[PDB]
């Protein structure tokens, strides 16, 4: 019953939600390499975090009766010029996310694949905190600039993130 | 003492009401193939609460004396246009369940047989709610139309429905 | 995946388990009218469980994208010479029942269709629990012949059914 | 409000209920000699019942103003043929007090005494039940006739009759 | 399905209903006025159970397909001569509406809608305990008489009543 | 002690308590005659919450001793525009209650009736609630509007109150 356009719409987004898990983790090899290990941790969860998202979508497409096939991953930026600078391409890669989302929702109503409309909720449930706590921090580390008194204060903050 | 009229008569309303189950039957499988769950569990609870109508009726021709001789059954409509379509045909299926019942009270004061009038005013009564149950969700669905965020609202209401 | 050869097979296998179900109502409504209470019981148990079997499927093609469509059910032999005449006829209904599983079964494994497979072994395994369950039974009525008291006593055995 | 036609044509149905109480209480006696302890059983329950269907006219009447009077009850039979012929003068006396309310019906629906014709129907709904309990057992006891061990197995299950 | 003239008929017997329920509750305000609260109480507990019968229709319009409309309520009667006579009127009072109501019993055979007359049989049973109660407390006030120490008794024991 | 003028001025309230009760009643009737079956709860519960805020004072004027006239009832509306309308009609409606509150709480201030002064601070307490549910509902309808998705969330809503 799902459509072979959707199956193929959805493997974009399979692949692309694997990109984004392939990138945080090259942010945690960024924070790794100028010592802050709280970011780290932050991404080192995202990481993990957007592979799951991936893993429900690969396992939904699955349940319908489509075929998953994945493509080559990109090579992510492996430099930033500051903390601030990549939470700032953090926060506008979520936002082309939340709208590559909106996408498929509007392609699940034009079908009437109701089954994948209602399923597309939780990531348009998901997106809005993780636009949110991007930006929260994004405005942050612009309010605490070069003080990094304070930058090393918002390292151990962000060390406590879990699942 | 339940005279050979009745017999035959209401053997045709068991019949009947047996129908007016697998009709029901066939409206889940159509809910299930354009997704929506809810609608199909109405019908599937319908089916269900309509077969023991029918059951009800089935002990009565036992406890009486009269014997229940099966007929074979129509193959349901198996398609509708949309869902607004779809109740439209459940409203006045049941408005015509309504009047073949109606016309089996009036048998039971015609050849003077009260245990049967007495029996039957259940399904008067009963029949209040079936035509008002289903003429209520006609209304929403012209009131809703094409707003398909509008229709899963209540798709999940009748996702609700429990035998 | 589910081809549309497994698609067909099963509606009519569905369709089939309908028919079985209206047959021991029919069977129950003979065994009202002789007066046999529990063998009536009996039926009316089969007739539920039976029925049941048919939703068990319906559930699963549903759950996996084929569409079901509710055939016409052919009129059930109404009128048996005697209690073991009957049980004879449930034993030979459930030999051409079990005959018919196994077939679908064989199609499932051409198909490569092994969730078709693994979803029927549970048929499989109720069918040699119905075959031995009415085989019981019609031994019984033999061994007991014309004996009335004691189809009496095997009557009371079979109103303690439940499902 | 209720009339005095009304209220004569009730305590006749009161004393013909006691009657159907003395001469039920009657078969006990019977039933009791000729060595059947489950028919005995049968019988003085059926007699508390009776009674009891008595006082809820009783109550009805006096609930109404009506004056209730109570006449001089008839001897009942002492003695029968058979435990079978001694159930068919309880489907016939059944069947004649079925009979007896169904004109206590009609004379209400003239009257328009809706109160009366409204209380009746619980003894319309009823005496279906008490027909039918004793054509149950009425044919029961043609089907065994003359085996001993069946009458005494029957007696046992009637036995097991409470309230 | 429901006919023009019964949904006009039924939204009187809903209006009658409602002021069966305040006629009742200005019954109480009397009784309150004369020190009794068991008589008071009983007045009070009727006034919720009649304005329960109205609410009971008001549904079973909306459900057959049919608007209510309200009227407005007449003013009730304020005062009586004793307690004998206030329950003379609850008992007259209540005789008329089972009339009432079997006027319409009767007006649904005639339109042959059966889903009514069925739906009304539970008031023709009802109001049967409505005019035995008022019966049964009407004898009592007479019996008694002026003996305002057996007023009192029975006073107590409309006091127990309780709506649910 | 209670005074003439203020038993006077309490009757005023007790029966323009129950308008407001009438009013909202018939406001269940609007709503139930364009399929909102959440809307008429809400008017419901309001309907016999008003005439327990009547019953409340009517106790309290007999527990003074002062005697209760019950006066005819006006006809309250009976059709509007919209629910938006029929909600703005509410607000306005219990903000002429509460200034009409205010000025009894005046007239026990005056007379130094403060048993009454103090009873009355339950209303006012109330009134702050009466007129800012209705104008929390009153401003989510304007938002709404047309929207006929969000009037029927909204509606689901208002089905859940209860007292
Ligand atoms: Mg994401």
């Amino acid at each position: 019953s799902i459509s072979e356009k959707m199956v193929e719409a959805l493997n974009r987004q399979i692949n692309a939600e694997i990109y984004s898990a392939y990138l945080y983790l090259s942010m945690a090899s960024y924070f790794d390499s100028i010592g802050l290990k709280g970011f780290s941790n932050w991404m080192r969860v995202q990481w993990q975090e957007e592979l799951c998202h991936a893993m429900k979508m690969f396992d939904f497409v699955s349940e319908r009766g489509g075929r998953i096939f994945l493509q080559d991953i990109k090579k992510p930026d492996s430099e930033w010029e500051s903390p601030l600078a990549a939470f700032e391409h953090v926060y506008e890669h979520e936002v082309n996310v939340t709208k590559r989302i909106h996408e498929l929702v509007e392609m699940a109503m034009q079908e009437k694949d109701f089954a994948t409309y209602n399923f597309l909720q939780w990531y348009v449930a998901e997106q809005v905190e993780e636009e949110a706590s991007a930006l929260d921090i994004v405005e942050k580390l612009r309010l605490i600039g070069e003080d990094k008194r304070a930058l090393l204060f918002l390292d151990k903050e962000l060390s406590l993130r879990q699942f």
